[PDB]
């Protein structure tokens, strides 16, 4: 998270880190007790190595009571993803067992009405990822409230040209921005699960630049397909 805070410890209790032998690749989303939402790509080079999901977590390294790990029972990504494209950019990871659940583990409820968010809404986006341009790596949660970007304005060439789907939404990115790591993890806007960070590499802290996420409501149906 570009030009962000240190978020309050566990008041983000849906917060997870996708990790691979023991280092943080992406943020994730607890959508149910044994079900993390992430991003497509985030498992990419993985391979020959540790898939965990990290929960109940602030510090990445330090001890804390409500911190547990899981290992990943199953990984579903979206059947229409590519990693050529910022489309269908989901991932659901089904833990080994349900999640214990506590003041620092509680599932985010996500939005299953299609319908944009107003232009201008204040949103909530947390994470573990880089928050310089060197990419100095936070141990703890940090997070930004950014402003949603009207599609129309996000398309143009100068930005993103055309790339923004009715599917995808943007935030502005002007210094305070989603950067490298904050791959899958929320964009919450009143308290309802939004966005997801998209995986797919991009520049970040440019304001001609958006940040890009995945509208959670635009796969609403094959969430609950896949979690039912
Ligand atoms: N959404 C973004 O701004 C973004 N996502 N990605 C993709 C992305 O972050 N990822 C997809 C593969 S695993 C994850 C990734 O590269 N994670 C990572 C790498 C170094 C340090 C840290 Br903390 N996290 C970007 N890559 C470069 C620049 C920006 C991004």
């Amino acid at each position: 998270i570009l030009g962000g805070r240190e978020a309050e410890a566990h008041a983000r209790p849906y917060m997870a880190s996708v990790q691979l032998n023991g280092a943080h690749l992406c943020g994730g989303v607890l959508v149910a007790e044994q079900w993390v939402l992430s991003a497509a790509h985030c498992l990419e080079d993985a391979a020959d190595g540790k898939v965990q999901v990290l929960l109940g977590a602030h510090s990445l390294s330090q001890p804390e009571p409500s911190k547990r790990l899981y290992d990943v029972l199953r990984a579903v990504p979206h059947p229409d993803s590519q990693p050529d494209t910022i489309d269908h950019d989901l991932l659901l990871l089904q833990l080994s067992e349900k999640a214990t659940l506590g003041p620092a583990v509680r599932p985010l409820p996500w939005q299953r009405v299609d319908r944009d968010v107003a232009p201008g809404t204040l949103c909530d986006v947390a994470g573990w990822g880089i928050v310089n341009h060197a990419g100095r790596r936070p141990d703890s949660l940090q997070h930004v409230l950014l402003p949603v970007l009207d599609r129309a304005t996000c398309n143009r060439r100068t930005h993103h040209d055309g790339a923004i789907t009715e599917r995808l939404m943007c935030a502005e990115s002007n210094r305070r921005d989603s950067c490298k790591g904050d791959s899958g993890g929320p964009l919450v806007c009143g308290g309802v699960l939004e966005g997801v960070v998209t995986s797919g590499s991009r520049v970040c802290g440019n304001r001609k630049k958006p940040g890009i996420y995945t509208r959670v409501a635009s796969y609403a149906a094959w969430i609950d397909s896949v979690l039912a």
